[PDB]
């Protein structure tokens, strides 16, 4: 029975007649009357046909099927020692939770606590862990939910699940989802420290350091860090008033003591004469660091960590394949500008080639306002820090790019003419033969975080907001080898439709692309040996089928695949394998902002 419904509903119009007959109430009654002794094999079957009924569902259906939300949650709370059904139950919780009124019933009945509990139990299953994250990310928009997640220690999950190393075989959808869900939950200084208190700083630092050749992970990590720095950094002005107050304590103290030292000597109770003049009293350096330094110090970041972060940021921003990934360049320059403006990591910036990073951005994106602010803040702050490192970055290529870029800036609207004047002041002080310390004395050396767009959702219009080169490359496509379930290594050519809505592909020697998957239904794209057709091609060909060459693309069910289409594949290189996963990440991401 269950399988008939699933093959019938495979033709999407057939869902409406199932709803006319009341399928949603049948499922509820079936789910709410299960006994834990009910075989999990058929619970698995039923739930897989239920996610098929809500898979290609938008709005009105999510409201009627909502009557199954709570019944599903009951089965998820029941002691399910397996993970096969558990996935499906959270998958239809996530689908149902697309609709706001369900996500609210889900929070109002313990879903947050149940989900966090289930994640911990089964966090060895990244698929269930990834769906748990997605469920939670949704709750970042529900009222009281951020605080319900804090009470249940959600950051233990978010800190633990974004682990990466140097081999480039991360579980991408988990690391990216984790970083994004973190950025979305951190919306307050308090919340930022709780993430720090859970281990977030060390986690984030290592992510950045290992993602020189993982742009998608780099981008989301730097966005998480930029927001932490934003909520925990007071103005340069408030902190300066704090430092002078501290110095006024010490001065007033060193004077009281110097006056007892004079009285005691003149009175004859001590023998040491006091000094002709006081010694300048230095404040306790720990009290002075707390007053003086920005949110980086309040969170426990130290010189060696920052030097390594900014070295990686600079390395990543200068990979040739990254020069025109503006969203990534913006956040790289943002961290470089933040630490430059707070006089940290300056030597790492200049030593890791900040100059060539600034020169290319101003050349490949001449005129653009955000990169020009951040870039100018870097130039200004570096010029005021050291006349020697400033000279290192002040070069013909940089000034020629600065001149050309300052002139290409907008001038129509009044807000734009203000921005151009600030960059213009940087170009002027550079060209002046007067000392940099005086030339740049009246230019801005403090970061406005809005120019980093760290919290700005991309793709407001959808897939056709993708950068042109990503669209051109998605359409370009590529060739791979697919290790079909029960067949030999077969050639495969893929390609995005002109539509950018369809993952087309031909196989073997075919040249018409008759196999098609709508990009929104591509559930996951995973790196490594995650399919038996790849684990078995490894034992039989270990050097050509290694984890750095392989991947698998999971999609919607099909007449061939009753449980879901899966394409285990292998590339000629890791760079080809990583590039594939990289486009797929942006493509699917941008598709979620359609209609």
């Amino acid at each position: 029975v269950f399988k008939a419904i699933s093959n019938l509903s495979l033709y999407t119009p057939n869902i409406q007649p199932f709803l006319d007959a009341g399928i949603e109430n049948a499922y509820s009654t079936w789910l709410s009357n299960l006994s834990e002794t009910f075989p999990d094999a058929q619970l698995e079957t039923g739930c897989r046909t239920l996610v098929n009924l809500v898979m290609e569902n938008e709005e009105n259906n999510m409201r009627k099927f909502g009557v199954c939300l709570l019944p599903c949650m009951a089965v998820a709370k029941q002691g399910r020692t397996d993970t096969k059904a558990l996935l499906l139950l959270l998958d239809i919780e996530a689908s149902l939770c697309r609709l706001k009124e369900n996500a609210e019933a889900f929070a109002a009945n313990g879903g947050i606590e149940t989900t966090i509990r289930l994640i911990h139990q089964f966090d060895y299953d990244v698929g269930l862990l990834t769906l748990g994250i997605h469920l939670l990310g949704i709750q970042s928009a529900v009222k009281d939910s951020i605080q319900r997640m804090m009470d249940a220690d959600v950051f233990s999950i978010l800190v633990g699940c974004v682990e990466v190393d140097a081999e480039g075989n991360e579980v991408t959808d988990l690391v990216v989802g984790g970083l994004r869900c973190t950025r979305r939950i951190v919306r307050s200084e308090e919340l930022a420290f709780e993430y720090c208190n859970a281990g977030g700083i060390a986690t984030i630092a290592n992510v950045i350091c290992k993602s020189i050749n993982q742009p998608m992970v780099m981008l989301e990590a730097c966005r998480v860090l930029l927001g932490l720095l934003f909520y925990t950094t007071r103005s340069q002005a408030d902190r300066q008033a704090a430092v002078e107050a501290l110095h006024a304590q010490c001065q007033q103290r060193a004077e009281q003591m110097h006056a007892q030292a004079q009285a005691d000597y003149e009175a004859g109770v001590v023998s040491e004469p006091p000094p002709e003049e006081m010694e300048v009293p230095e404040p306790d350096p720990d009290e002075l660091a707390n007053a003086a330094y920005g949110g980086w110090y309040q969170m426990g970041m130290d010189e060696v960590m920052i030097d390594a972060i900014l070295q990686a940021v600079c390395a990543c921003a200068a990979v040739e394949a990254h020069a025109k990934q503006l969203r990534l360049q913006r956040v790289c320059l943002g961290l470089a500008a933040y630490f430059a403006s707070e006089q940290m990591g300056t030597s790492s910036l200049v030593g890791s080639g900040i100059e060539q990073v600034l020169t290319q951005i101003m050349t490949n994106f001449a005129g653009e306002g955000t990169t020009m602010q951040l870039s100018c803040v870097i130039i200004n702050s570096i010029a005021m820090t050291s006349g020697d490192m400033y000279e290192e970055i002040k070069t013909s290529a940089l000034l020629s790019a600065l001149k050309t870029s300052v002139g290409k800036m907008a001038t129509k609207k009044p807000e734009e003419k203000a921005l151009k004047e600030t960059c213009a002041a940087t170009l002027e002080a550079a060209s002046s033969g007067e000392d940099p310390f005086d030339a740049f004395s009246k230019t801005v050396t403090e970061l406005d975080f809005k120019f980093t767009e760290w919290n700005v959702d991309p793709y407001p219009n959808g897939v056709h907001d993708l950068p042109s080169n990503v669209k051109e490359a998605l359409r370009k496509g590529g060739k791979l080898k697919v290790f079909l379930p029960e067949k030999e290594k077969e050639e495969i050519r893929w390609r995005s439709s002109q539509d950018l809505n369809v993952f087309e592909w031909c196989m073997g020697n075919d040249q018409d692309y008759n196999n098609r998957i709508p990009i929104v239904r591509i559930r996951n794209v995973a790196k490594g040996l995650v399919h038996p057709a790849l684990k078995a091609a490894a034992k039989k060909e270990p050097r050509k089928v290694a984890a750095k060459f392989t991947m698998c693309l999971f999609g919607p069910p099909n007449d061939d695949f009753p449980e879901g289409v899966e394409l285990p594949m292998v590339a000629k290189s890791q760079k080809e394998r990583d590039a594939f996963v990289e486009m797929m990440v942006q493509w699917r991401d941008a598709a979620t902002y359609n209609f």
